[PDB]
């Protein structure tokens, strides 16, 4: 205990110490006033409640909570009737500390984990998951609606609002990629043998996404991707070594938009969020291109190599073309903050099958391993931290999640969506 508490004084918060920590650190804080009653004091890191173990007037001891980002401290005395006397916050903030780690979001199975039930459910209690191939939020759902593509497996949707996750009968046999149009439409792949069958499907917003229209026909499709600008859907075709595309406002098609080095394997095709260029995903030949767009002609620029080798698979990080990659499935953008201002604020981040972890290339070319191959293994299913002990098994599919700050994965072989997030 110490000095009485003083209602004609203010809560003066002078200090704390340490000025840093992680979740449970023990920290004294320092000032005037906090009276010497462990039970009326209340003290909050972050805007969190922190436990308190003492106050000795001048002093207190608490536990910083999970969740301190913000990092305020401020210290509250509460009456009697268990009403703020009065506060004070420090002119400081606690430097939070913590880190990312990888845990389970949805997905449960059974018999060491052997067995699982595919259903629709809650979130709690709907089975696990065949196939996680494509990701992709809908973005006029304010990151409320996840959708993924299963190829020949369900294709699902977390609904977020509702705690649910359903399965979306489709009757397409073999999804391989989704996304959305300008209009805000759902854009499915159906990879199929016949070039006299649909291969691009619509399924119309106005209708809940519950009607569906064939777009074009498209034998071996494998990606379609979205040009933020342009709004035309860019694919390729199995057995044509190209990009084409689909206009949805006026159904031009456009066979070849440019020529590729390559064909007979699968690609995936990400748009930069500013519309300039792409990147090509060489899911099967280990390797990433970037085709550069036009804006003036609304022409693709031939395609040129970034990262990795083509045809050259292995885990290795480094620059360019001194990196090899391992499967490289989907791939993202995302804003990094210290690029802030620069030509590109983003980096992408993929999922790299084969050599089990979540990369990152940067805008100089750099590859470097963000999560997996944790505990000096290659594969498995471990939670915690991102390289020191986390395992992965066949991640494929990646998104992020703006509102909640975490990336969701799907750990194919696994059958779950795993999630990289701050530690709480
Ligand atoms: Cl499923
Ligand atoms: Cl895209
Ligand atoms: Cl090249
Ligand atoms: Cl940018």
């Amino acid at each position: 205990s110490g000095t009485p508490f003083n209602p004609k004084e203010e809560i003066v918060v002078e200090k704390f110490l340490p000025t840093e920590g992680r979740k449970g650190t023990r920290v004294v804080v320092y000032g005037r006033n906090f009276g010497n009653d462990v039970s009326k004091v209340k003290v909050t890191i972050g805007g969190y409640p922190a436990k308190v173990i003492n106050v000795k007037g001048e002093s207190l001891l608490c536990i910083c909570p999970s969740k301190a980002y913000e990092g305020d401290v401020k210290v509250s005395v509460v009456g009697d009737d268990e009403a703020e006397l009065k506060s004070g916050v420090c002119e400081a903030k606690f430097d939070y500390q913590y880190n990312y780690v990888v845990t389970t979001f949805l997905g449960k199975l059974y018999e060491n984990n052997t067995k699982w039930d595919v259903l629709a459910g809650p979130f709690d209690d709907c089975g696990a998951f065949d196939n996680i191939w494509r990701m992709m939020f809908d973005p006029n759902s304010n990151y409320d609606d996840l959708y993924w593509v299963g190829q020949r497996d369900a294709f699902r949707h977390v609904d977020f609002v509702n705690q649910y996750v359903d399965i979306k009968t489709t009757n397409i046999g073999q999804c391989a990629d989704v996304n959305f149009t300008l209009n805000g439409d759902m854009v499915v792949v159906d990879d199929q043998s016949s070039d006299t069958n649909t291969g691009i499907y619509l399924f119309t917003r106005a209708s809940g996404f519950t009607e569906r229209l064939s777009l074009c026909n498209a034998r071996g499709a494998k990606t379609c991707a979205v040009h933020p600008q342009n709004g035309k859907i860019y694919y390729t075709r199995y057995h044509h070594a190209m990009i084409s595309s689909y206009d949805p406002a006026t159904g031009t098609l456009t066979e070849e938009e440019v020529m590729m080095d390559t064909k007979g394997s699968n690609f995936h095709i990400v748009w930069h969020p500013t519309g300039d260029w792409a990147y090509i995903i060489y899911n099967g030949k280990h390797c990433i291109y970037r085709v550069d767009y036009n804006r003036e002609t609304g022409k693709l620029a031939v395609p040129y190599i970034v990262c990795g080798q083509h045809s050259s698979p292995g885990w290795v990080d480094g620059m360019g073309t001194g990196a090899r990659l391992w499967g490289p499935n989907q791939g993202i953008f995302v804003k990094n903050e210290a690029y802030a201002g620069e030509e590109d604020e983003y980096d992408f981040y993929f999922c790299d099958r084969d050599s089990h972890t979540v990369r990152v290339l940067t805008p100089e070319g750099r590859v470097t391993t963000y999560a997996g191959r944790g505990n000096s293994r290659e594969w498995g299913y471990v939670d915690g931290e991102l390289r020191s002990q986390a395992l992965f098994n066949h991640p494929t599919s990646i998104a992020y999640d703006m509102k909640r700050k975490c990336f969701y994965i799907g750990d194919c072989d696994n059958h779950r969506v795993r999630k990289i997030a701050p530690e709480e």
